């Protein structure tokens, strides 16, 4: 009934947090070497911190209800930006309830009308901003345009899309997002109740205010029939709880933030990195491979298109979701002793699992640094990048195609070149990790016939 043998903490308070902050791969990486068990434990502000760095023991940590093994301790931090009961903050019934609601928003029978409407705003945002024949642009900054952009497309109403347009909207997110503190979960008593949080609250306030408004217009337009709007909001109005009663305004906004907040850091980042490598020239022969994929499609493209027919595609992009997993870390309030192997991890210690370092791993992913699509994880359910078992992402598919989508668009309206000797080198300094803000210049040259 032991546990994992703890990393020697150099100065006990602060536990490994510096190494931590400043390559967690590395560092993970070493105690795993070193430590030389993929599972261990870490002192962070003297919290055990046990990270199950082993392919073969994921069963373990996603499997577990949420009652054995919470979420909810650790994610208090999103409650703020998602609201009081929302998600995680609420009871896990309820909590589950809100996540299916929004999971049926966002099931492929959604989706027919998306790879249009994401097609057209790609297009759209190009003309406006790569209007000349050659240009050099920041391109982690214009996909974090065009993810928010389409995204609106895809999950907005006409009228919504009216009072509230995807740029302000971006604003809106960051001011309540600026309000965050990773260091917060694994230590809450920071966030007891913080400069610009109020400005989540304005910045959420003045959100809900708008749909509150927004709805009130949408109900007495039922009477004239005059549009059957079936956008995010629109699902979401017409759920019902089990015990029949409905979402308060505030759940209702608390679930579209959710909604947009987790895609638009998670998928600008992934659509950045995948485009990278592609550009780059040592990755000629995929690129090339792309191309052979989505040459013969007509210019508007359609579902069929998408999903089906771009397998490929999708394999660059998951394979850059592999080398540098968006979210480093996912977690769990350990409420009861949980078997890892031949370990047992007690009530009341920190579980994470890490796709980062899962990702690289050498038997499930040799050479991980090596971005290589058409690569198989050779250890089975290795692969995390959007987690499994009750918490997997529902997200996935929606995000797979608007990424999928803009690849096909923009590579085949454009040929682009990377301002640089390598790909850049990502930037762990971040809740969620993208590569480095300042690299990302690169020069778009466009096609022609
Ligand atoms: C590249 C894109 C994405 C990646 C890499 C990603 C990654 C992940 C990961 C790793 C988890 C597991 C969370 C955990 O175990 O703590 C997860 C859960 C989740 N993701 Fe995503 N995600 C992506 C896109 C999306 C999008 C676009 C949305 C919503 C639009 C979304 C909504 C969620 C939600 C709601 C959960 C919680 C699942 C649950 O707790 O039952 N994700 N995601
Ligand atoms: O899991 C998220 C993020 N997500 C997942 N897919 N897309 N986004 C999430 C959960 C539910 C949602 F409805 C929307 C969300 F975006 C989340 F809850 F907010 C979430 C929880 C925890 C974290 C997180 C937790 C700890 C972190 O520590 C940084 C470190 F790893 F230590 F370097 C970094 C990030 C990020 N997002």
């Amino acid at each position: 009934k032991k546990t994992p043998p703890v990393y020697p903490v150099t100065v006990p308070f602060l536990g490994h947090i510096v190494q931590f902050g400043k390559n967690p791969l590395e560092f993970m990486q070493r105690c795993k070497r070193d430590l030389k068990s993929g599972v261990f434990t870490i002192s962070i502000g003297g919290q055990r911190v046990t990270i199950v760095g082993d392919p073969h023991e994921h069963s373990r940590f996603f499997s577990p209800r949420n009652e054995i093994l919470s979420p909810r301790e650790v994610y208090t931090i999103m409650t703020p930006v998602f609201g009081e009961g929302v998600a995680y903050a609420a009871p896990y019934p309820r909590m589950r309830e809100q996540l299916n609601f929004l999971a049926e928003e966002l099931t492929i029978a959604k989706f027919q009308n998306f790879v249009p409407a994401i097609q057209h705003e790609v297009r759209k945002f190009m003309a406006e901003n790569w209007k000349e024949d050659e240009g050099v642009i920041n391109l982690l900054e214009d996909c974090g345009a065009m993810i928010i952009n389409t995204a609106c497309q895809c999950l907005f109403g006409e009228d919504l899309r009216k009072r509230l347009n995807a740029r302000h909207f971006a604003q809106l997110l960051s001011k309540m997002e600026s309000s965050l503190i990773p260091a917060a979960v694994f230590m809450p008593w920071l966030l007891r109740l913080l400069p610009q949080s109020a400005r989540c609250r304005e910045a959420r306030a003045e959100l809900q205010k708008i749909l509150g408004e927004i709805i009130v217009a949408r109900e007495k337009e039922e009477a004239s029939k005059d549009n059957n709007t079936s956008d995010l909001l629109g699902g979401l109005l017409k759920a019902v709880y089990r015990d029949g009663t409905r979402m308060s305004l505030h759940e209702v906004c608390g679930m579209i933030v959710a909604a947009m907040f987790a895609g638009q850091h998670t998928s600008t980042i992934t659509t950045s990195w995948s485009m990278l490598h592609l550009m780059h020239p040592k990755n000629k022969k995929w690129l090339d491979k792309l191309h052979k994929e989505i040459d013969e499609f007509p210019a508007q493209l359609n579902y069929d298109n998408v999903m089906d027919e771009m397998p490929f595609a999708e394999r660059c992009v998951r394979e850059s979701i592999r080398r540098d997993p968006p979210l480093l870390m996912v977690m769990r309030m350990v409420k009861a002793e949980v078997k890892v192997g031949s370990y047992v991890v007690p009530k009341g210690d920190i579980i994470a699992c890490s796709p980062l370092l899962s990702h690289h791993d050498e038997e499930a992913f040799p050479n991980p640094r090596l971005w290589d699509p058409e690569r198989d994880e050779k250890v089975d359910g290795a692969f995390i990048g959007f987690g499994a078992g009750v918490h997997k992402c529902i997200g996935q598919k929606f995000a797979l195609l608007q990424v999928k989508t803009i690849l096909a668009t923009a590579f085949r309206e454009y040929d682009f070149q990377l301002l640089r000797d390598e790909v850049p080198d990502p930037d762990y300094h971040t809740m969620v990790v993208g590569p480095t803000l300042n690299q990302c210049l690169v020069k778009y040259t466009r096609k022609k016939k």
